[PDB]
């Protein structure tokens, strides 16, 4: 996150760090005791020699904390429409190899199921462990930013994203303060629920004419239900 600030520790206990070979690559959101939702492009370039884990309970990625726990993954379920060369269907579900222990620092947040556009100007919250400077400083601790939603008709104008934002996507303002590399997969929380998941990890950061894009979770409610069904 560019232009944000260090979050309150553990105040977003749904926040997961998706890790390859022991290093953060993406955010994610804990859905229940067994599933984590992220972005499919988080797996791009992951080979069978690599190990994927989910870190729950974390504020710092390096310092000792009482409920930080690393989980192996037993199922990796990219959305069938996801591709490395495409912005579309950029969701993935991870099933943890062992049930997550819930507590003060580890708790799921509901997903939005209602297919409802968020009104432009609404302030929603995004948090992640992505870069905090253009030169690529990785923060040790979770950062957060309140972002202003932009309607789809605006975000698709030729001066912004020029028609690529689908009905299953949503946008937010990106002038100076923005999500950036390593924030992919982090949830966008609007109200009481997850509304979106950061996509477009390669997008330039902090250019107001290249808005933040997020995959709308309500658009994928059927797939999420079917995959995560108990």
């Amino acid at each position: 996150i560019l232009g944000g600030q260090e979050a309150a520790a553990h105040a977003r206990p749904y926040m997961a760090s998706v890790q390859v070979n022991g290093t953060h690559v993406c955010g994610g959101t804990l859905l229940d005791e067994q599933w984590v939702l992220s972005a499919a492009h988080c797996m791009d370039g992951v080979t069978d020699d690599d190990s994927v884990q989910v870190l729950l309970g974390a504020h710092s990625l390096s310092a000792p904390e009482p409920y930080k726990r690393w989980y192996d993954v037993q199922s990796v379920v990219p959305h069938p429409g996801s591709r490395p060369d495409s912005l579309e269907d950029d969701l993935i579900l991870f099933k943890l190899s062992q049930n997550a222990s819930l507590g003060p620092h580890v708790r799921p947040l509901p997903l939005q199921y209602e297919d409802k556009e968020v009104e432009p100007g609404t302030l929603c919250d995004v948090a992640g462990w992505g870069v905090v400077t253009h030169a690529g400083r990785r923060p040790d601790v979770l950062h957060q930013l309140r972002v202003s939603i932009m309607n789809r008709t605006t975000c698709n104008l030729r001066t912004y994203h020029d028609g690529v934002v689908t009905i299953n996507m949503m946008c937010a303002e990106s002038n100076r303060r923005d999500t950036c590399r390593g924030d992919s997969g982090s949830p966008l929380v609007c109200g009481d629920a997850v509304e979106g998941v950061v996509t477009w990890g390669s997008r330039v950061c902090g250019n107001g004419k290249k808005p933040g894009v997020y995959t709308r979770v309500s658009s994928y409610r059927m797939w999420i239900e079917n995959i995560t069904n108990g």
